[PDB]
């Protein structure tokens, strides 16, 4: 694709996810049902973004040095990359459901699971440079 925009788009998407994770961690530390539901509503919209089109072949850190942290491995293991993304979506759905139920204990436990999915993908597909 016209490389510039996909790189901006996916970085914006992950940045918003990071912000969401940061806010929900604070809520988990001091559970408040209304704060949890507000963050969940935001996360719900973020998770609706289809990022597949944002990862066209040829946009790795090897192809565009210093402009992205996406490892070439992503395109070498596309099915796994998609599997890891689905795991996050599922874990994220579980967090939203917990927040909407107003269950603090379920919210915290679900948040840990979501965090694990960020790490699982980062470990294999994101540059640590
Ligand atoms: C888990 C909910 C999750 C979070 C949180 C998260 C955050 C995140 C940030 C803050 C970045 C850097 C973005 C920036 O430019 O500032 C980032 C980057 C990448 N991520 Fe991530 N990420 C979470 C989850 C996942 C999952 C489940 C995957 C893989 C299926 C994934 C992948 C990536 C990749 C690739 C990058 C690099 C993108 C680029 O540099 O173009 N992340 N993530």
């Amino acid at each position: 694709a016209d490389t510039k925009e996909v790189l901006e788009a996916r970085e914006a998407y992950f940045k918003s996810l990071g912000g969401s994770m940061k806010a929900m961690t604070g809520v988990a530390k001091a559970f408040d049902a209304e704060a949890a539901k507000v963050e969940a509503a935001k996360l719900e919209k973020i998770l609706a973004t289809d990022v597949a089109p944002l990862f066209p072949a040829g946009t790795s850190s090897t192809d565009l040095p210093g402009q992205t942290e996406a490892k070439a491995a992503i395109w070498a293991n596309m099915d796994d990359f998609g599997a890891k993304g689905k795991a996050m979506h599922e874990a994220g759905g579980a967090v939203i459901a917990a927040a909407n139920a107003g269950d603090g204990a379920a919210f915290g436990a679900a948040l840990q699971k979501l965090g694990g999915t960020c790490k699982a993908c980062h470990d294999d597909y994101r540059e640590e440079d």
